[PDB]
């Protein structure tokens, strides 16, 4: 098949299914994406915390908690989520107010907002505190018809449903907001280089920024001239301005440029060049023939660190003994094949599972003994081992799209756990570029 450039130059190069693309576009309309929030907390009667389940329809979270702290005169803080739902969707949510009673907020009739009451409770609504999403995506005008889009579903969803899931690949978004180049820069330090990762972060324009950004990366990327750069980048790019400052009075000093950002970025780099490899070394898998769901000699797995999780801590090594007894608990969603984030603790598989792994690192010429930096030591990681398969059950709905008169609409409906993304179970119904999505 065909894979979009943009998707082969972060790892990724295929797809799990060998289904055909269904193709066409998203968030059409308002109500072609909902995503609505499955809470793990309860309330009570008492608390000097009121929480209440927002519905929102086209609004920004930032701009709606901003409108709602001008409301009742009270700092934003007071007013936090879950997790931040996608602006273009009609989403559901749990959230908390502080010092706010129940009568105030039957009051407020904001446009494209609802609010209920769900009780109260002496302690605030933090990121984290939801279990997962339910999704309801609609993808519209398909060049394909109601049957032959509903078959298509219906296949694309059995291998799914076999293979356990959906590859837990990281998305193109996962390797920057607006430009993904996190990967880009995380290989040139480990490779040494810090002129080229301290300017492809500081400079390397993307066509996603504006013509007029664009051009201000590009102007220093060719002249290295920081200081027309601070006065050309925007105020809004303080993480690149920071840098070139740095660059102004320690010229040449690559190396320290990067101790003018938090821990944010700091290691997301490295994080990223490794969510890179673990990209491709799930694909060589995958092109293998060696399942996801299942386990074979030498495969590494993981457990849930008893709280329903699969940590990269204790990792048990499988063997031609333990085989068996291995793949009998993936059946029972107690343990799942991992692959490595490489770094410089990490422990390659043993067997065919194993020879994927060290290809990866071979072809790639990438060194274990490299993630260690040296100017930037607080910035070498020793590598983890990320799960493998990311569980999804699915249910599909195909049919005519009014919207688009000939064309045909698929809807998938299913859910994900905290920390998981869609785009990551779309990908494989749509197979189509990451911005035509």
């Amino acid at each position: 098949m065909e894979v979009p450039e943009i998707e082969k130059q972060i790892g990724i190069n295929l797809y799990s299914t060998d289904t055909t693309g269904l193709g066409g576009q998203l968030r059409q309309e308002i109500e072609d994406f909902i995503v609505k929030e499955i809470t793990n907390r309860e309330e009570g009667e008492e608390g000097k915390y009121l929480i209440v389940e927002l519905t929102k329809r086209d609004w920004d979270t930032h701009h709606l908690t901003r409108t709602l702290s001008r409301i009742l005169q009270v700092s934003q803080k007071r007013i936090s989520v879950a997790g931040t739902k996608d602006k273009r969707a009609l989403t559901t949510q749990k959230i908390s107010i502080f010092d706010t009673d129940a009568s105030e907020i039957e009051k407020i009739h904001l446009k494209d907002i609802e609010l209920k009451v769900l009780g109260r409770s002496r302690k605030s609504v933090e990121l984290g505190d939801l279990w997962g999403n339910d999704f309801r995506i609609t993808v519209r005008n398909i060049e394909n018809s109601p049957e032959e889009t509903e078959a298509l579903l219906k296949k694309t969803t059995d291998e799914i449903l076999a293979q356990g899931g959906v590859p837990n690949f990281f998305g193109i978004q996962r390797f920057g907001s607006v430009r993904p180049v996190t990967h880009l820069v995380g290989k040139a330090i480990v490779e040494g280089n810090f002129e080229k990762a301290a300017l492809l972060y500081i400079a390397e324009p993307f066509p996603e920024e504006p013509e007029e950004t664009k051009n201000a990366r590009q102007f220093v990327k060719d002249t290295l001239d920081f200081k027309e750069g601070l006065k050309t980048y925007p105020l809004r790019l303080g993480h690149e301005r920071a840098m070139m400052n740095h660059l102004i009075a320690n010229p040449e000093d690559y190396s320290g440029s990067f101790r003018v950002l938090p821990q944010n970025l700091y290691r997301m780099f490295v994080h990223g060049y490794q969510s890179y490899i673990y990209n491709i070394i799930l694909c060589r898998r995958i092109e293998a023939g060696i399942p996801l769901n299942r386990a074979v000699e030498g495969d590494i797995v993981c457990f849930r660190n008893e709280v329903g999780l699969p940590d990269s801590s204790k990792t048990e090594k499988v063997t031609s003994e333990t085989v068996n007894a291995m793949n009998r608990l993936l059946k029972l969603g107690r343990a799942f094949i991992t692959a490595p984030l490489p770094g410089y603790n990490t422990e390659f598989a043993s067997g065919i599972p194993g020879e994927i792994e060290n290809g990866v690192l071979k072809e790639l010429g990438v060194s274990l003994e490299g993630f260690n930096i040296e100017k930037f030591p607080e910035m070498s990681s020793k590598g983890t081992r990320r799960e493998v398969l990311l569980e999804v059950k699915p249910k599909f709905e195909a049919g005519e799209d009014e919207l688009n008169p000939g064309k045909s609409k698929a809807v998938l409906e299913f859910m994900l756990p905290k920390g998981s993304y869609a785009t990551t179970v779309l990908r494989e119904y749509m197979k189509v570029n990451p911005l035509q999505m």
